[PDB]
């Protein structure tokens, strides 16, 4: 897809089973998804923002699929007001901003 | 020009005489710049990110260049730690996502 950007691009991720919605930002760095329950092992990590710090539960190796697309990689879990795919994702996907 | 996402997609700005660098960022609805001083009258308001809130000042119809191409538009001002190109300013320069 091409994706103007009138309104918050905001695409359809399948994850764990489970649907959502989730943001894509090229302004992120990671991938952080609201609170729910993934399988595995994870690590302690902080990200920081406008605002501040949040701590973030970090987890590698998690499929994910985004508008049809698979991707493998790390996903951190927390606080977040809204699901996003960050630039992590985004390279897997071939996603570019074009003007 | 076409921008992968390999790293932070930053671009030179200029904005009341200053060159700058700032993210080209699909996740924020506003632009936000660091501390300037732009001429002009403002109203107050608060953005929020992961972490909280800021309390920014907001100046209308201010013109920047972004990557060469001339823009107007609302630009936020306040303690941001990078300059942010948001979704008011990326729609008038035509800017899309593209996978
Ligand atoms: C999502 C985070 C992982 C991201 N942070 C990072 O990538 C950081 C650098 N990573 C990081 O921490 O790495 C590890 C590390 C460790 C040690 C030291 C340094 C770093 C981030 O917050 N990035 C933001 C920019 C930023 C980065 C660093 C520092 C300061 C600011 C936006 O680009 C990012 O796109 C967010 C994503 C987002 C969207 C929606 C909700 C929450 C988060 N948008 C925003 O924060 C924008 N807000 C919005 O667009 C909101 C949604 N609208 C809004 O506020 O409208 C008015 C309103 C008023 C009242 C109620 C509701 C709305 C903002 C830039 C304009």
């Amino acid at each position: 897809p091409q994706i103007t950007l009138w309104k918050r691009p905001l695409v359809t991720i399948k994850i764990g089973g489970q649907l959502k919605e989730a943001l894509l930002d090229t302004g992120a760095d990671d991938t952080v998804l609201e609170e729910m329950s993934l399988p595995g092992r994870w690590k302690p990590k902080m990200i920081g923002g406008i605002g501040g710090f949040i701590k973030v539960r970090q987890y590698d190796q998690i499929l994910i699929e985004i508008c049809g697309h698979k991707a493998i990689g790390t996903v951190l879990v927390g606080p977040t007001p809204v699901n996003i795919i960050g630039r992590n994702l985004l390279t897997q996907i071939g996603c570019t901003l074009n003007f």
